[PDB]
């Protein structure tokens, strides 16, 4: 009879200079869609787990479309919390946090943010989050074996946190629900995603994650499930990232608690709206993979030795084509 429901997306990654394409027209287009979305299914709060900019520098376009997201999210009253992933800037996010919360905005860009209760949209406790961004080792090593000690550390930061969520819970019947931005054991990587940790944590182990209701994590671009827990995912990025994902399903993840517990994840497919291909061959197979549309399809072809040779051969039949070629 209690409801709640939060949407789940990740790795934005507004701002991202791909093959000299900027991505403003899809990102655009995206978070109109989020905000009409966050409107069809009531939802009490949309989390974005981590890497909201391309880079800690974002162009002004970039800055522009995340202010306007969290104005015109302000007509729902549907809650915002922003994480921090590795690709963003502390300082970045935070030059806005302050400002953010006077319009329903949550921004989290480091570690330590204690728990804190998620209203419904009525304003009654709706969820407790323990709002985990990436996590910077710098930031959570105690004492300031060093791939075992990431490891305890990442994981003894979740135990306190997921600790005091339960206690700022108490008595109440709600869910908790916990993020995070990071690679996990067995997931599947894309080329768009960048080693983290390096040297320090190949990879983290979801069984080490507390026994939240649900967890959020961002940094792969693929939406999977981790571990085999149904409440463990990756939503994966909202628009293609890298030409290795298109063809492939975007989403945002609809999460519904039902009486303090997870009742169900859905997957929403998030319009595509720029169209991609990869074409793989040689000067035939390739001839005849582009023959026979508002936005100019981009391409990547993955095609007589001399890779600058094929380059200007290729500059030649690809001329006065429907499409545009990026990579090479």
């Amino acid at each position: 009879i209690e409801f709640m429901r939060i949407l789940h997306t990740s790795d934005w990654h507004l701002g991202q200079n791909f093959y000299s394409k900027s991505r403003e027209a899809e990102h655009q287009a995206f978070l109109d869609w989020l905000l009409e979305t966050a409107q069809t299914h009531q939802v009490d709060a949309i989390i974005v787990a981590g890497d909201v900019f391309d880079t800690g520098s974002p162009p002004s376009y970039a800055r522009t479309l995340y202010n306007r997201f969290v104005v015109n999210l302000q007509q729902t009253g549907c809650h915002l919390v922003v994480l921090a992933g590795n690709h963003d800037s502390v300082a970045t996010l935070n030059e806005s946090r302050d400002i953010m919360a006077f319009l329903n905005t949550t921004v989290v860009a480091s570690a330590g943010h204690a728990p804190q209760i998620l209203p419904r949209r009525d304003g009654t406790p709706g969820a407790v989050l323990c709002p985990i961004p990436f996590l910077r080792p710098r930031d959570i090593i105690t004492s300031q074996e060093k791939q075992q000690h990431l490891l305890a550390a990442i994981t003894d930061y979740y135990q306190q946190h997921y600790a005091d969520a339960c206690k700022l819970r108490g008595d109440q019947p709600l869910p908790i629900i916990a993020t995070g931005h990071l690679t996990t054991v067995g997931a599947s990587k894309s080329d768009a995603v960048r080693d983290i940790y390096i040297g320090t944590l190949d990879a983290f182990p979801a069984q080490n994650f507390p026994p939240a209701d649900y967890i959020a994590l961002g940094h792969i671009h693929r939406a999977q499930i981790i571990g085999g827990m149904e409440h463990v995912r990756y939503c994966g990025s909202p628009i293609p990232l890298s030409f290795d994902e298109c063809g492939k399903s975007k989403y945002v993840h609809l999460v519904t608690f039902s009486n303090g517990k997870l009742e169900s994840v859905e997957n929403l497919n998030v319009p595509v709206t720029q169209p991609m291909a990869v074409l793989k061959g040689d000067l035939a197979s390739i001839t005849a993979q582009l023959e026979q549309q508002e936005p100019p399809v981009w391409l990547d072809i993955e095609i007589d030795e001399y890779l600058h040779d094929i380059q200007r051969k290729i500059q030649a039949l690809t001329e006065s084509l429907p499409v545009e070629v990026l990579l090479v």
